[PDB]
């Protein structure tokens, strides 16, 4: 099993990412598609007359009930049916689905936003038997049934340590963890210190954020995470080369 | 099995729909939902700058102009707003909904106009709407056997693997076939069929089947009106036991459809 997460930040290729996936899932190869939508929905949300509006910890989007509903536009209508049609295209039966679907992300809600505990493996299971690819985004489901915002970083991450996926793969519209230029590349990172929160504190902030997914991962089992770019054809199968972030 | 078609006029009480619907799959009645969205399609697309643009037919039904980009707004409306909202009602009613589009799974099957012709008469091209004409049953049986309730809407997907925008009243309608439905229920914002619509005092309330000899015997009915009617005869001569329009602003709005209340076909 692979876990592949497609970033939500402008410039990512849709068109290679399906027809990568595509190709890798004609061969036989396990995968499920966790994708997301973030710029694009700062766009729509712009247009709509209702701004973003994001609160700085010691970032993340305020989400009020109408916010939410753009979301969902967003991630569930436009990014989810997008690619769910771009691999049809490409001759791979894509299923989409948001974690409201058959409870399929369950967690607590910290503004309606919060964390995913839970993951109906069983109802992916029963898809990937029956041939299907599953294409999967938030917003997940709250404990008292309420859709929520959620990391989908940390969403992967968890379905990754679930599957023991052999392999995690993050892309987004860089070639990796840059510590914004092109040669400043990091090419690996050992496990054992990835997971150290020593470390992690000298980190900048862009990217330690950027890498709790894979820090969950790792701690759960999965043996390879991978930061690659999500803008370049066989963006997956170079990711799973080793262009890029390699963490293990 | 009992399909309901959620209408996508102005109106509609989804709460109301989440919490009947809701209790009848709990009480063990099989159901399947299809859902729409035009009016708040219609709104969202203004919105949006991208003011919603209908095809007269030359036979007087209209159709929206679906270009790429009001594909995109119908997907992020009909997929996202409408099909998560109803899907959470559900969930909240504890009824184990499951979302799904046309193009999840090939869920729905069709052709896309290869042309449109609409009122002289002209004959428009590059329209991203089409017919449904198999739906992936296997998937729906695969997921109404395991517990799961689908909430099912267009669009669906061309033979060419194209989205496309397509008629949410003729997929419930080939479902109900499909499954011999005991029942297939139309909600939406007026009591029923009338034939002088919108005069609430046409109301229609029985439609005996053998009634319709011919499609001629609606010569002189309103357009809409002939299209509901010969579509609701066609899924009673293709198995369908009965079919409803009624109401779905009101409280138990499909027990209400069930118990007879709006227009019955049989």
């Amino acid at each position: 099993m692979i876990v592949v997460k497609v970033g939500g930040a402008e410039g990512i290729n849709y068109e290679a990412v399906a027809k990568d996936a595509a190709s890798l899932w004609k061969e036989g190869v396990k995968l499920l598609l966790v994708h997301g939508g973030s710029a694009e929905t700062n766009k729509v949300a712009e247009a709509l007359g209702h701004p973003p509006r994001f609160l700085t910890h010691p970032v993340s989007r305020l989400t009020d009930r109408k916010t939410l509903e753009i979301f969902e536009m967003v991630y569930c209508g436009l990014v989810n049916k997008r690619l769910v049609e771009l691999l049809q295209k490409e001759g791979a039966n894509a299923i989409g689905l948001s974690g409201l679907d058959g409870r399929l992300f369950v967690g607590r809600r910290k503004d309606y936003t919060g964390t995913v505990e839970e993951v109906n493996k069983a109802l992916l299971d029963l898809l990937l038997q029956a041939g299907y690819l599953p294409v999967l985004t938030p917003p997940a489901l709250s404990y008292e049934n309420e859709a929520i915002n959620t990391d989908g970083d940390q969403i992967a991450a968890l379905l990754a340590t679930l599957y023991g996926a052999e392999a995690l793969v993050y892309l987004s519209n860089v070639p990796g963890l840059l510590a914004p230029d092109e040669a400043s590349l990091v090419r690996e990172i050992p496990v054992e210190r990835i997971e150290d929160p020593e470390y992690l504190a000298l980190a900048q902030g862009r990217m330690k954020r950027k890498v709790m997914g894979a820090v969950e991962a790792v701690k759960g089992g999965v043996k390879r995470v991978v930061f690659a770019d999500g803008r370049v054809e066989n963006p997956i199968r170079r990711a799973l080369s080793g262009e890029g972030t390699v963490v293990r």
